[PDB]
């Protein structure tokens, strides 16, 4: 059975589109693989933060991925500071990584405020990645090419001193759910837009998402039916509204026969609103009962440092280091 | 508590006289004034490709070597870097208050990547960083150095003080303890540059296990300068040559460098250097039987490891712990 392992940002603020694409998928498939979700504090730092706020965003992160599915029984889920192989692997992995292949790197694209941080998480995330022997990393557009740097190094790595990781293949089966940019409805919806009328972020009031639903797009007599051409913000909104209650697109033209764009509107923000109602009351349960977290994050970075101890032992045999004595 | 020394070497190449006269003599003379703490930078040395079976020798060699210069493990921490995980913990910590910039300008990072240039990669890079780890986790207040390592311990100086004025008073301030003799010692047959362990010309260099015989006869043949009449006297400028020896003369005997002067008052080169070769000589012979008595009792070697990488881990996981909690992470449940 394949181990999986995904990074959490605790500054990411998620959306109803990671929820019902990525998460929802991955919630579904927890006995399928072995699945490691790793809150990934050591990547947050590279960019300067209030240290509260830092600290807040790890709990929050924890607690919105347990509200989602995220079972700790089957899965490991940890926060990366509280395992240190990461950063010793980290370290390590930096000898076995090209200078120039970290300044190759589109996301790290100065010398005044480029902290060495941002120019060297790709080799702490192929650090994150390796440790567990991972076989499926789901990465996203924009990680690809971490992705493979993680490959290019582990290959590397055995072609001198043998079968010590796994090559991480990505998780190529995308979820299905469609959700698009209120405003937008040409870009993904996405947790990392500047501009937030764009997304409906997972904690958000029904009396918010009434209001970011409410100056969604639309187009011209009116009628709802799917065309991600002409009725792109339309079609979005159906998705949208799909993908919350399960029922196909044209059962739901059928639904919106005669009917007008506000009463869409005004159907898909009580099913988001619904559906986000559930999963905030797991969230604040979570979320506030610090001996759980506290029991999470403890029982999760054990399991993860089992694993990870293995790896970095056969590393450090391997690179030649004396062993420290037990 | 004392005031704390930090100061560490590659377990990589032959450490040479010039790591003797740099650091570890200033080591060894620091124990009893001050709580002195000295590493095996393993993690530092493999950004330099190593067989992996020479590394773990060269390991044992260098701890070994310490021991016989006199390093006492009851007096001092010693230990090897990797087996105190929070050097990395802190090394990736400060990466994120570290600029690319103050990386890129560091002088050791551009000789080696002349030097080395298939394997220009990112350790090479983060190097200062780490070594600002090293120092800080231990509430460092002297770094006993060559003048080599002088821009990396400044780095972490800068370091030190741009995450201090942040979050408090985390870390101490290091300050440099570079000789004002012996600090760039040079090579014997090229005296503008220094010794290196890396060198291929071995007739450049002193090692500290190499066989006092070899020694000798690369001593007499250092090139002087070419002053008439000649006169030993020291200076580093217009007598490079003749200072450098004057220099590794005064480190293997404990004299001046003027009552070295006077010594040699009505004297040639042929016969300072025959001095220099009498003196090198027996401080390497007594050296290296102290060497194999302490080399050759791994069981021994491995204890000093495992007391001194405990002693350390205290120490490190305290300085680590008050970092975590100032740069916000929630802290790992007992
Ligand atoms: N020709 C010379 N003349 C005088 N001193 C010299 C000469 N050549 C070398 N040295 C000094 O020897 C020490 C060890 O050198 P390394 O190359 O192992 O030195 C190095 O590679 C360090 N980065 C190891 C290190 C890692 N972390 C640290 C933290 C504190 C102090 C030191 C470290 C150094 O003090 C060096 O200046
Ligand atoms: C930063 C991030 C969360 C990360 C750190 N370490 C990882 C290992 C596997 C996959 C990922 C990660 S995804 C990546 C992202 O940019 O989302």
């Amino acid at each position: 059975k394949p181990i999986v392992f995904s990074g959490a940002q605790p500054s990411g603020e998620l959306t109803i589109g990671n929820y019902m694409g990525a998460l929802r998928q991955w919630v579904n498939m927890q006995d399928d693989y072995h699945c490691i979700y790793c809150i990934v504090d050591q990547h947050a730092i590279t960019v300067r933060q209030d240290a509260q706020k830092l600290r807040k965003a790890t709990l929050d992160t924890l607690a919105l991925y347990l509200a989602c599915g995220i079972d700790p029984e089957k899965s490991t889920i940890f926060v990366q500071s509280h395992v240190p192989e990461h950063a010793q692997l980290g370290w390590a992995l930096n000898c076995y990584t090209y200078f120039g292949e970290l300044s190759r790197m589109t996301q790290f694209k100065y010398a005044e405020n480029i902290n060495a941080g941002l120019f060297d998480y790709p080799v702490l995330m192929a650090a994150d990645i390796l440790l567990y022997q991972t076989n499926l990393v789901p990465v996203g557009e924009d990680q690809k090419q971490h992705l493979e740097l993680s490959r290019d190094i582990a290959q590397r790595f055995n072609a001198l001193y043998g079968e010590i990781f796994k090559v991480p293949e990505p998780f190529i089966p995308k979820s299905g759910a469609r959700v698009m940019s209120l405003l937008e409805p040409t870009k993904k919806m996405s947790k990392s837009d500047d501009n937030r009328n764009n997304v409906i972020g997972l904690l958000e009031d029904p009396k918010s998402v009434v209001k970011k639903i409410k100056r969604a797009v639309t187009d011209s007599p009116p009628v709802v039916r799917y065309d991600v051409q002409n009725k792109a913000g339309v079609s979005n909104l159906l998705d949208i509204l799909s993908a919350v209650t399960g029922q196909s697109i044209p059962e739901l033209e059928k639904q919106f026969e005669g009917k007008m764009y506000g009463h869409l509107k005004g159907e898909v923000a009580d099913a988001v609103s619904g559906m986000l109602t559930e999963l905030q009351e797991r969230y604040h349960r979570f979320r506030n009962d610090e001996a759980f977290l506290q029991q999470v994050m403890k029982d999760g970075a054990e399991k993860a440092s089992a694993h990870a101890s293995r790896t970095l032992k056969a590393v450090y045999e391997a690179i030649g280091f004396v062993a420290k004595p037990h």
